[PDB]
């Protein structure tokens, strides 16, 4: 369905539409253009797709007409004839010329025969190489890093910078020079934050995602180890490293086996086994059968073979065309940042330039009545433009911002891009990752169990409690631990079981020596006769242990259940093990055994120690079970339980098993016990049958729902209809893939929920930046993609970033509304003095400008957080009734004030009118400047002391002493200003007046209008919304959850 067409022009056209908006630099054009769309689609000159130097692809949803448009350049490169490629939306879109045909890099996708993959164990030396190099490209992640020039056009190509311009040009043509070098230095600043920023931001990704490992071939005449980094070719076959080594390309494994820690895909520290492909003739590629398949990014431990002279893998997938390629493409062209308070501010801004624009006509014609010269029309009515639409506004909402930024950062908490601290403030849904964030990235020993008889014995809960005997022992001998200095190394399992017993580790073959923790309550300090090893197959090592007790030693030995149950004989091992195996297992904790045969060998001579591993391992006692898991956390199960008090809904999004995390799911408290858990699993599609969604309940001592990863997919695939009611009750998703979990986000977010993301890292980096609010709790590649960074590895932060985020979008809401309010009182004031022949003067725009409005702007910002965490949640809506009728209501006092204060001052028998003839500058002093300036000056001091609410999600005003201090000091110099002959009215160009009464009723028209914007905002506050259930109570949201929510109360999904 994508819309592709080819482009060519005359070169003069081209330059001609380069005069036009190439001069223009484009800051015209979007002062000029809505939305590019129209001027988008034929700007470009068209032509076949051939000559097309650049494609227009515009990509169509058929269902919903989701025409999203892209222009994508042609590149031309020589194999030996050219050959056209399209580095379309990152991927590579091949263009063979021969067929007019545009192909994607799934060229052999289909036919990837396990027999075929399989043949390929040599590739040919340059004839293969040359030519697969340039139809798929090179083996490297190239994020391209934007020039400051680039960056700097489409920055300044925002249109408040065009209007803050503007407003720069007409204050240095009518010479108010002091503010527009304040307003061009905090736009050029912000501008230079800005670039430094984004430049950085793509600097550390552009180093992050890239990898310089020297690597081997398997050409049949060239195997040089070492021989390549990036030039590795899909088709190409490799040697890996003995030990240690990290893969750089997806690849199939042709022989040998393999042990890897998939830490990106399945944020796991355990080792996974990979076999070689099983060799069939039907379309058996390795991506669908996933266990013949070393994936891009993870780190091969250790590496075997047996069956032929070396282990041999074949590539896959290189580039681009990998699942980590995938990551960095979801984690580049990223989705555009979609809320209802940044778009109302941009709707409220556009109704203040028609009420400006309404206002320039008013102002020309009572200049024309006034017979002011033509000159000075067209300068007044559009600086009354500037006063409607107040070019500092966006400057005021970051001084919010900019603080919570600061406080966050003493708490411990580090924020890029300030501005998403206030998307914090609406989060309805928090995800969270298990392993690492919510579990301690790391298993414990619940206990072991004694097996005493031959049924087995009650679990003793804490090895530290030791019982001396073989148990003891077998936990001192059953060890694979290397030597670092002082230091343990090895199995991070098996280590943790050397410090759970409390024992230290320091004959010709004795290696090791184990020594007690050196407290009594027969301690006997132990050595190692003989030691065989824990091969894959086996699932199992014996280490025959000698102590020093003149008695003849015996092997000890630790496995899997199977394996070392199987190998023990039947009258020793216990009649229910396998249902204990069992219960362990499937209630999720780890499951390992511990077991011993009796040697006849002789103490410290090797050709006695020395056996077949076989008969060492032939017939033996179960000496017990050990059972190790992961703890939750400290802090985890009161912060989720704040969360639910709250009403913010809590997700677990993990690539683990799904009986494991059910289990740490109702411990963490996501599932309450009341609360009902269903498990949802959905068969893949057959010609015969469909695919089945298959709901099972799953008993146990807000009915929730439990998924896997390929359940998830096959709900998404085949139920679409069904996805809805799917991801608004499901709270545990379990298996999830790294791309499936950023779907996951961005299905949730199509369904109008907020969206935020808690994450150890390199599993969940596409979901942190996907996400509203992303906050990583490592310090390392989640930091890089995530928006927030925490130190203290914790649940902990989400707490403290949505309290943070409530006030400062609270903050948000105040400092709109006085920066509204300001520039419509300003308006009022200019507009009664405009039709007098009069305006407030220079210097008294400047001390309204500056010291009294910058002043109070940035002092009302600086309110900390609420110190309890509410049900309650700010309002979203900028345009909304109870914003608009408080500006509405406060507005028509101010104006009510200001008029009465003029009629009251025209009134009085002292008072003498102005020459109405000379202009507006020229006549410095007048009553009328005077009595609308005095007034004025408090209004806008008022106005910022009503406005600030406080107390339900920020701290009492009261507390905010400079604020407090700074209105009193400016209140002290505005009522000295009227009462007080002036020093200061000299500069100002003020009367000062006789009649102390006058100066009396002018205060108390003053001290009139504090009394009623602080009870009017009191008045609104606890009428309006009450009023509102009153004239509708069933007003239900266009919030699709909320809708889903409602529906699922009426009829429930499958009771
Ligand atoms: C407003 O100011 C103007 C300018 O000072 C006044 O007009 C001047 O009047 C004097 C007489 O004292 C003449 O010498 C000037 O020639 C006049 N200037 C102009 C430009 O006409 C005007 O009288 C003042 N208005 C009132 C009501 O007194
Ligand atoms: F490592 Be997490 F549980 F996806
Ligand atoms: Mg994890």
């Amino acid at each position: 369905s994508v819309r592709l067409s080819g482009y060519c022009g005359s070169p003069w056209r081209v330059i001609g539409y380069h005069v036009v908006v190439w001069m223009m630099a484009g800051i015209p054009l979007l002062l000029f253009r809505w939305k590019p769309l129209w001027g988008v689609r034929l700007r470009l000159r068209p032509c076949n797709l051939a000559h097309a130097e650049t494609l227009v692809i515009e990509i169509r949803d058929k269902e919903d007409s989701s025409w999203q448009l892209f222009t994508v350049q042609v590149q031309t490169e020589a194999i030996g004839r050219v050959l056209r490629y399209y580095l379309f939306q990152g991927q590579r879109y091949i263009w063979i010329e021969t067929q007019q045909a545009f192909y994607q890099v799934s060229l052999l996708d289909h036919g990837r025969s396990c027999d075929d993959v399989h043949r390929s164990r040599h590739g040919l030396s340059l004839q293969d190489q040359m030519v697969r190099k340039a139809i798929y490209g090179p083996n490297v992640i190239s994020i391209p890093v934007k020039s400051y020039p680039q960056l700097l056009v489409d920055e300044a190509l925002n249109p408040y910078y065009g209007f803050q311009a503007f407003s720069i040009a007409l204050w240095l043509a009518d010479h108010y020079y002091w503010y527009a070098l304040c307003i061009f230095l905090i736009s050029s600043i912000s501008i230079c934050l800005s670039l430094y920023k984004t430049r950085k931001q793509s600097q550390t990704l552009r180093d992050m995602v890239k990898l310089s490992m020297r690597v081997c071939v398997c050409r049949p005449g060239g195997e040089e180890e070492w021989v390549d980094s990036s030039e590795l070719v899909p088709g190409d076959c490799l040697v890996l490293p003995q030990e240690g080594g990290l893969m750089p390309c997806d690849a199939a494994l042709v022989a040998g086996e393999c042990m890897v820690n998939e830490s990106s895909l399945t944020g796991e520290s355990i080792p996974v086994l990979k076999t070689a492909l099983p060799e069939g003739l039907g379309p058996y590629c390795a991506e669908t059968h996933r266990r013949h398949t070393l994936f891009c990014g993870t780190l091969i431990l250790q590496a075997r073979a047996y069956v032929g002279p070396h282990v041999l893998a074949v590539v896959t997938r290189t580039g681009f065309c990998t699942a980590k390629g995938g990551l960095v493409s979801s984690i580049l062209h990223p989705r555009p940042i979609n809320f209802k308070f940044y778009k109302h501010s941009m709707k409220f801004v556009a109704a203040l330039s028609v009420l400006a624009l309404l206002g320039t006509i008013y102002s020309i014609f009572i200049l024309y009545r006034n017979r002011v010269p033509l000159n000075e029309i067209v300068i007044r009515a559009l600086d009354l433009v500037t006063v409607v639409v107040p070019p500092a506004l966006p400057a005021a909402m970051t001084v919010c911002t900019l603080y919570a930024q600061s406080r966050l950062r003493r708490q411990g908490i580090f924020c890029i891009h300030p501005l998403r601290i206030n998307l914090g403030g609406k989060l309805q849904l928090v995800c969270f990752d298990k392993t690492g964030t919510l579990t301690e990235d790391g298993l414990d020993v619940m206990g072991v169990v004694p097996l005493k008889g031959q049924a087995f014995l009650p679990l003793v809960p804490e090895p530290r409690r030791l019982p001396v005997g073989p148990l003891l022992r077998a936990l001192a001998t059953c060890h694979a631990l290397s030597r670092l200095q002082d230091t343990p190394v090895g199995d991070p399992m098996d280590l943790k079981m050397v410090e759970s017993t409390g024992w230290v580790l320091e004959g010709t073959q004795v290696l090791a020596v184990m020594r007690p923790p050196l407290w009594e309550p027969p301690p006997v300090p132990v050595s190692v006769l003989h030691r065989f090893p824990f091969s894959s197959a086996l699932q199992r090592m014996s280490v025959v242990v000698a102590w020093p007790g003149a008695t003849q030693p015996e092997a000890y030995v630790k496995g899997s259940p199977e394996l070392v149950a199987g190998l023990c004989n039947p009258e020793t091992v216990p009649t229910d093990f396998a249902q204990m195996l069992q219960s362990y297992t499937a209630a999720g904790y780890r499951v390992v055994a511990l077991a011993s045969k009796p040697l006849p060998t002789v103490p410290s001579l090797e050709a006695a120690q020395q056996l077949t591993r076989d008969t060492v391992e032939g017939d033996l006692s179960l000496l017990g079970l050990l059972v190790m898991r992961n703890l939750l956390k400290p802090q985890t199960t009161p912060v989720i339980q704040a969360l639910r008090r709250t009403r913010i809904r809590a997700v677990m999004v993990t690539g683990d098993n799904l009986q494991t995390a059910v289990t740490v799911a109702r411990g963490c408290g996501m599932v309450a016990p009341q609360e009902h858990l269903i498990i949802v699993h959905a068969t893949h599609p057959e010609r015969g049958q469909p695919a089945s969604l298959e709901f099972l309940p799953m008993e146990s001592p807000s009915r929730h729902l439990a998924l896997s990863g390929p359940t998830f997919g096959i709900i998404v695939k085949h139920f679409p209809k069904l996805l809805p009611k799917v991801l608004v009750q499901g709270t545990v998703f379990a298996r999830m893939a790294p791309e499936q979990k950023t779907e996951l986000v961005c299905e949730l977010q199509k369904l109008q929920y907020c969206v935020g993301m808690c994450g150890d890292g390199a599993n969940d980096c596409g979901a942190l930046k996907a996400a509203d609010v992303g906050i990583s709790l490592s310090q390392a590649e989640a930091s890089v993609v995530s928006p927030f960074t925490s130190s203290m590895a914790s649940i902990e932060c989400v707490p403290m970033v949505i309290r943070e985020g409530r006030c400062s979008l609270d903050t948000s809401f105040s400092v709109f509304k006085y920066m509204a309010l300001y520039s419509l009182t300003q308006f009022i004031s200019v507009l009664i003095l405009y039709t007098i022949n009069t305006n407030l003067g220079d210097l008294q725009f400047l001390a309204i400008d500056l010291v009294i409005t910058t002043t109070v702007a940035v002092l009302m910002s600086r309110t900390g957080p609420a110190l309890v965490l509410g049900r309650v949640r700010p309002p979203g809506a900028l345009l909304s009734v109870p914003v608009l009728s408080s500006l509405l209501l406060q507005m028509v006092l101010v104006t009510g004030v200001q008029l009465g204060g003029y009629f009251l001052t025209l009134a009085q028998p002292w008072f003498v009118p102005l020459n109405r003839t000379v202009a507006a500058p020229d006549n410095l002093p007048n009553y009328e400047n005077t009595v609308v300036f005095s007034l004025s000056s408090f209004q806008y001091l008022i106005l910022a002391a009503a406005v600030s609410k406080g107390a339900p999600f920020r701290r009492p005003l009261y507390t905010n002493v400079p604020f407090l201090v700074a209105l009193a000091l400016l209140s002290s110099v505005l009522v000295g200003l009227v009462l007080v002959p002036g020093l200061l009215q000299g500069p100002l160009a003020l009367r000062n007046i006789t009649d102390t009464g006058f100066k009396l009723l002018l205060l108390g028209l003053v001290t009139l209008n504090f009394v009623g914007a602080f009870m009017l905002e009191s008045v609104l506050d606890q009428c309006l919304p009450a009023c509102l259930r009153r004239l509708r109570p069933k007003r239900a949201s266009k919030k699709r959850f909320k809708q889903l929510e409602r529906e699922l109360a009426e009829q429930p999904w499958p009771p």
